[PDB]
């Protein structure tokens, strides 16, 4: 049977072709893991579908229903055969389903609007002149609420208690809370965004520091799901044929507009 | 039962204590994944017995016997029952035993003696005065055999008939080629070895350009594994409560001699 690959937008991830209007299937969408997710079905010799993520999210169980929303509830409750997105390998979603090994490695990141006079995340820690958080839900919030690390606590104790409240809802808002508050909003996102943001207009964005963990992002499918093995081989095969590296450049810096 | 452990002498991963002929057990050995191992079988529940490798390789499968050697054969064939140690997750190994997701993130780095005339493959590529190899067997070494790449495979094709070899043994054989080259040899190995050495007197070799590929080192268990779950599951949470990057800093950095 066609295989329903659930995926979200999120740039250069997945995005909607502007001409969208006109196409049908999956030629209405592009992008890295449009790309991938091509290869992925050529080398395990499945036809698919893509399609976006009902509620929008990623994937995270709510507190007290204990449900699954997002792209990995779509996979617990058996919406979609597998996720193809930048969705991190994390320990509470290796629980429930099956993550192939990374096809893009990363960690969390600071972005400043350029001139902030922010270095680091122990800069960050020092002060409160510049609010910094994270998005409200994800991978990022999660390492600093678990964060034995000392700057990394003091920036958790800081954020949680922080008001307004510095988290935002997704990449789209931090970006635009970083670039609208004149240099007092710096953002903790993952360095593959913060990367690709560097390189769009109006290019007043900037990495600063190193990354702060080491982590990757995988493909996901439900639990004990026919296509794992399969998928988590293709992943390897494609990145020692350098065919992932070569998407990177394909949609990170081949496409620099600064 | 006593779970038997297998892995490799590495510095700094794995190496015998300066007084390693007055201990017994696991206290001969200390480094990364000597704690590495502690943590794992803590977080595991299970008692361990460290073992070093019986031939001293990492593990491949020869063509024509079709049997293979190191740490992974070792698993196979049902030696030991799990392998702690810098083995990079590869489409190959991984269609014979099992991986846990990335205990530490690496890629394909350069190794030159300081003041050598090279910054980049591209310009290890161009020229030939300067000879340049990697290990005789590993995952860097297949890299640039199944390269499309360009730059890569002009590298590939010199190295393979190049005379005499430029391929090296060990690591130590690869440095110490380096250093008594007068910078007439470049080695190329993964990016942890190379920022190790590069902190290790006498303080002479220096990591250049940025790395080549993505990759990582996983724990491998032998196919079926009832171990191999509850390891998977002890990297992701170690790696998210910082003691990972803990782990490293204190091998690394910590002990750094430069
Ligand atoms: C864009 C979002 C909400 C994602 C993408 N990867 C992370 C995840 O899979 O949780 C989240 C980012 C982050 O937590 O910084
Ligand atoms: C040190 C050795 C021979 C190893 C360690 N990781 C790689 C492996 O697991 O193949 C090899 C290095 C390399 O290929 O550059």
């Amino acid at each position: 049977k066609t295989v329903v690959v659930t995926t979200i937008l999120e740039s250069p991830y997945v995005m909607m072709k502007k001409n969208h209007e006109m196409l049908e299937g999956n030629e209405r969408y592009e992008g890295y893991c449009v790309d991938l997710a091509a290869e992925i079905a050529k080398h395990c010799g499945f036809k698919y579908k893509l399609t976006i993520v009902g509620d929008g999210k990623y994937g995270a169980r709510d507190a007290d229903t204990k449900i699954w929303n997002g792209m990995v509830g779509e996979l617990v409750y058996g919406k979609a055969d597998i996720a193809i997105a930048p969705l991190t390998i994390t320990l509470v979603r290796e629980e429930v389903i099956d993550f192939s090994k990374p096809f893009m490695s990363l960690g969390i990141s600071i972005m400043i609007k350029k001139g902030t006079p922010i270095e680091s995340a122990e800069d960050l820690s020092k002060q409160t002149e510049i609010a910094y958080g994270t998005t409200d839900s994800g991978s990022t919030k999660e390492f600093f609420r678990r964060s034995k690390i000392a700057v990394f606590d003091k920036m958790w104790t800081y954020m949680r208690s922080a008001e307004p409240s510095v988290f935002v809802r997704t990449t789209a808002e931090g970006v635009a809370r970083v670039r609208k508050s004149k240099g007092k909003y710096a953002y903790l996102l993952e360095s593959t965004m913060n990367e690709y943001i560097e390189q769009r207009k109006p290019c007043d964005t900037m990495k600063v520091g190193g990354n702060l963990d080491s982590k990757g992002y995988g493909i996901a499918t439900p639990k004990g799901s026919s296509l794992g093995n399969a998928v988590n081989l293709a992943v390897l095969k494609l990145n020692e044929q350098g065919l992932l590296d070569k998407l990177k450049n394909k949609w990170w810096y081949d496409k620099g507009e600064c």
